[PDB]
Parts: structure tokens; sequence; C-alpha cells
């Protein structure tokens, strides 16, 4: 017995129940280029409910936040292409909301085939790894003085064009998020976003700008604390390898 069918099913499940609900018709497929010729110069990354079914079936999604955050993506290129406001963005919105609902009324299944599909969620070397790694962003990340921009994602209302210009957007807020969700095996991973900060107050606000100073200030501040914890991280990077290792020992072995 296999909890990734189970998964992928209770996902299929809601696909179904968001494409019988009225409206929704306009995303069942993907766009289809060669009548709209723009479409995918507008959006970067197009998704519609076929693909999602499809990624669903190829078993691509160990979580809710996976499928959610691709399903989340239609409401975004809704809202950039149709308007924050169109009606399409707002029956987008309509299915996420039904998704939210599913999620919440199976949650403790959810949980429950979660943990079974990736037992590092509950490995008591992973809490920790994370629980470091929060620590770091609010205790010394946080802290830099006058760091308060990068604590949040960019409101586009307050900076009309920052994601015309950013692709890759990064935030405190965001990291906190993803560590609380066990994204970061590693330090390699944790680096990656947080470098990404930097990288992306270079190119919006110049190599010289104030932004860039304290994003400077806030990297220096995770490597020195990283750096700090090098021997108890590296102990615990490796205790993670195992367990990731035997959760593979002890998860294809039942697919035969
Ligand atoms: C991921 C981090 C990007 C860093 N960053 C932020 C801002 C910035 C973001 C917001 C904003 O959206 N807020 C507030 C924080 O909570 C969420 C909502 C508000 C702002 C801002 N600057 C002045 N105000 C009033 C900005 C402006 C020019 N370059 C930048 C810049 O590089």
């Amino acid at each position: 017995t296999d909890p990734m069918v189970t998964l992928s099913s209770i996902l299929e499940s809601i696909i179904n129940d968001m494409r019988d609900l009225p409206n929704t018709y306009p995303f069942h497929t993907p766009v289809n280029a060669k009548v709209v010729k723009d479409y995918y110069k507008i959006i970067t990354r197009p998704m519609d409910l076929q693909t999602l079914r499809e990624n669903v079936r190829k078993r691509l999604y160990p979580s809710r936040e996976e499928f959610r955050e691709h399903l989340e993506l239609i409401v975004k290129n809704s809202a950039t292409y149709n308007g924050p406001k169109h009606s399409l963005t707002q029956i987008s919105q309509s299915m996420l909301d039904l998704c939210d609902e599913k999620l919440k009324e199976k949650e403790d299944k959810l949980a429950r085939l979660e943990k079974a599909i990736n037992p590092l969620l509950d490995d008591d070397d992973q809490v920790a790894f994370s629980f470091i790694l929060d620590n770091i962003v609010t205790q010394k990340m946080m802290a830099v003085p006058d760091s308060w921009p990068f604590h949040h994602p960019v409101n586009k209302k307050f900076v009309p064009d920052y994601y015309k210009v950013i692709v890759n957007p990064m935030d405190l807020e965001t990291i906190r998020k993803n560590i609380s969700k066990h994204k970061y095996q590693s330090r390699e991973s944790f680096l990656d976003d947080v470098n990404l900060i930097l990288a992306n107050s270079v190119k919006y606000n110049g190599p010289e700008s104030q932004y860039t100073k304290t994003a400077q200030e806030i990297v220096n501040v995770c490597y020195q604390t990283l750096t700090e914890y090098d021997e108890h991280l590296t102990q615990l990077e490796k205790d993670i390898c195992t367990a990731k290792e035997a959760a593979l020992e002890e998860a294809e072995l039942e697919s035969l």
C-alpha cells in the first residue's frame, strides 16, 4: 500500500470538484498559444488544470504546498493578465476558496499522508535544523537595523514595477514559511534563498543603494551565524541525509 497514490488521488478529486464549479472553463486547458499569441510572453510560469492533473498523476506534488502553490499561480496569472479585480481572477479565486475548504475538511488525513510520504517532517533532527534556521532569521537577520523592507513580500501596490523587474522574489517571511514547511535539508538551499535577497536588491536598487547595504548586512550576519553553528549543523545535515536515504529504503521497497 502506497501513500503517494492516496495523496495524488485526493488532489485529483479536488481538481475534479473545481472543474465542476460554475464558470471555471477558461482555465481547464493550456492557453492555446496559437490563438492568443502573446500569452506566455506576459505570464512566465503558465499553468492550467490539465497540466496540474498531469503533474498530480506523475506524482510531482508530495504535499499540500507544491500543489497549492501551482494552483495559486493560476490566480496570480489571471490577476496579472486580466487584472486584479477581473471577474475571471475572482473565479480563479473561487476555486482556490473551495480548495482551501477541502484541505481544511480533510486536514488530519492529509497530515497523516504527508508524514508517511516524507518522514523527515517528523525527524527530530530535521525539526531542530529548521528551528535553528528560524532563529537565525528572527534573532539575527530581522534584527538588522532598518531591515523592515525585507520582512515581507513586496506589495505591488507600493512598488508598482517590482515584479516586472524581479522574477525570483524573496523575503524573510517567505523563508520562514519555507522553514516551517522544512524545505531546507541543508545550508546550501537556505543560502540560495538568502543570497537571492541580496542579488535582488542589487538588481532593483543598484549596487550602491541603502537597500543593498542593509541586504549585505542581513546576508553577512546570516553567514556569520552559520559559521558559528558549523559543527552542529554539519552533524544535523548528516543525520538528515541518512534519514532521507532510509526513506527510500523503506519507501520503494513497498512499491514491490
Ligand atoms: C523583498 C524585499 C524587497 C526590498 N525592498 C522593499 C521596498 C518597500 C516595500 C514596501 C512593501 O511592499 N511593504 C512594506 C513591508 O511589508 C510588505 C509591504 C514598502 C516600502 C518599500 N520602500 C518604502 N516603502 C514604504 C522597496 C522600495 C524600493 N526598493 C525596495 C526594496 O528593495
